[PDB]
């Protein structure tokens, strides 16, 4: 039975999840290309997923080391410690100066040329990037650089030729880039990881790329696509636009709903048993396969109540969009913390902030590949 994918409204989950979800949270379904496995859809199952070591997890559809996001225990567990030792909640946070000054130096660029723009490549794309290039401690004249060949490698009109060929361009320089911090260390965070305690001399030249190679995928698609989608979102719902620019202190928990409204975690992995298990009351095989689907589990009315309703004032609950146990995003106090910036700033510095041209004009795609809209025209009073 095929897990719907299909949206009459480009915001909104699937139209299907709910009938599915509503008779069996837990339930067998056949996917992708697919092949078949148990499609998990209720918030307090996919909480129990998540949450139960005896599972393990799979790509999608090779790793390594220093990656975390499809690597299995003990070296998950290990690995992540290791990074975890220097990409700290204090990084993060001290990074928020950072973060105002790339927001600011990317609208004031935009405010130069005037409107309508094109507010994912001339923003959305862009400052995600720029945060990681400063959290790698990339001087300033090697930042052109640094965001052609990230961006290039995140454009996804291409052959795959083409595609595969700017991937390895990002691989060489990041390896370049492990080399000159090897040479010359500073504060940034590939600095400290090639000083941090490392007993088993696990962080070498290949964890580094690994580990670089994941911040920055995460924040230049994961996090990119969360700005141009919740900005769309935000800009065609006006009695939440209205709240939100009466009343900014409403910015960290319209992150927070946003968050709940969009998260698909696509790229979060597939698990499997490892041995049997109960969940949700369903007898899930060693080992099988289970995906986890967080968007339905964010929609579930049993954890929020009119859960398609997009309500920026909702109290705050643990929404699933940044996973839970073992895996949960070790970077969600970055992303939280950019989106906070992005969005208080977006709207006070640009006042009328609409959309160029009328929302059903707008392109998304849904899936792996890509999950958004592809550009977003927007304009503001001048
Ligand atoms: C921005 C919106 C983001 C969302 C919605 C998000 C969501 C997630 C999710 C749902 C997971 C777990 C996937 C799974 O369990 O199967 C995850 C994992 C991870 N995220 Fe994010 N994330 C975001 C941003 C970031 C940022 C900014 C970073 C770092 C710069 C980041 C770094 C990571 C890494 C390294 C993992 C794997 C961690 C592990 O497996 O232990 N994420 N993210
Ligand atoms: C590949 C690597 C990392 C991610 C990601 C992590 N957190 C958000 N997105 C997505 C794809």
């Amino acid at each position: 039975p095929t897990v719907p994918k299909a949206r009459s409204c480009p915001f909104l989950p699937p139209d299907g999840i709910a009938d599915i979800r509503a008779a069996a949270p837990v339930t067998r379904a056949t996917f992708t290309s697919g092949h078949e496995a148990w499609l998990v859809t209720g918030y307090e199952e996919v909480r129990a997923l998540l949450r139960d070591s005896s599972f393990s997890v799979q790509v999608p559809h090779k790793p390594g080391r220093g990656s975390l996001l499809w690597q299995d225990e003990p070296e998950h567990t290990s690995d992540r410690k290791l990074l975890a030792k220097e990409f700290t909640v204090r990084r993060m946070q001290a990074l928020r100066p950072n973060i105002q000054r790339i927001v600011d130096e990317h609208l004031d660029a935009i405010e130069a040329r005037g409107g309508p723009v094109d507010l994912v490549k001339t923003f959305a794309n862009a400052v995600p990037s720029m945060v990681i290039s400063d959290l790698f401690g990339v001087p300033v004249e090697r930042r052109a650089e640094f965001q052609d060949i990230a961006e290039a490698m995140m454009r996804v009109d291409q052959d795959a030729a083409a595609t595969e060929a700017a991937g390895m361009r990002l691989g060489g320089l990041l390896y370049q880039l492990v080399q000159e911090r090897r040479a010359n260390p500073g504060d940034d965070l590939i600095s400290a990881l090639i000083t941090t305690e490392d007993p088993d001399g696990v962080v070498d030249d290949m964890f580094l790329m690994n580990a670089a190679g994941t911040l920055l995928i995460a924040a230049h698609d994961t996090t990119a696509c969360m700005i141009g989608l919740g900005t769309a979102l935000l800009l065609d719902s006006p009695d939440q636009l209205a709240l939100l620019r009466e009343d900014p202190s409403l910015v960290g928990n319209a992150v927070e709903e946003l968050l709940r409204y969009l998260t698909i975690g696509q790229f979060g992995g597939e698990r499997v048993a490892t041995r049997d298990v109960e969940l949700g009351g369903v007898r899930i095989a060693k080992g099988e396969q289970v995906v986890a689907h967080v968007l339905a589990a964010d929609f579930d009315p049993a954890f929020v109540e009119e859960p398609e309703r997009f309500d920026i004032t909702r109290r705050p609950a643990p929404h699933l969009a940044f996973g839970f146990g073992a895996h949960q995003c070790i970077g969600q106090q970055l992303a939280r913390i950019e989106l906070q910036i992005v969005f208080e700033t977006l709207f006070r510095r640009l006042p009328g902030l609409r959309l160029a041209k009328p929302v059903e004009e707008l392109r998304f795609r849904h899936d792996i590949v890509f999950y958004g809209v592809h550009e977003l025209p927007v304009t503001w009073h001048h």
